[PDB]
């Protein structure tokens, strides 16, 4: 039994962290994508 | 949505960048030709 409750820990744990991995490094993506939205270089284009 | 827009900015700021310079060139090629007009080397001729 102990084995049994291990295992469903082990493979519990396991997904749950990459899954969570994984859609953190998705929402840290679109914030990249929003700081590049935001991050325009209309100064330079202006001072030319 | 943020392409769309980021597309339409480009092609908006480059196009008029563009044809503001071209047109800001054909301007002081008019100066130059009234300079030109103005710069009447009269005085060598009248000293000869």
């Amino acid at each position: 039994r102990n084995l049994a409750a291990l295992e469903a820990k082990i493979s519990e744990a396991k997904t749950k962290k990459n899954m969570l991995q994984a859609r953190a490094k998705a929402a840290k993506a679109n914030a990249e994508l929003q700081q590049t939205l935001g991050g325009l270089g209309t100064s330079s284009a202006t001072s030319a």
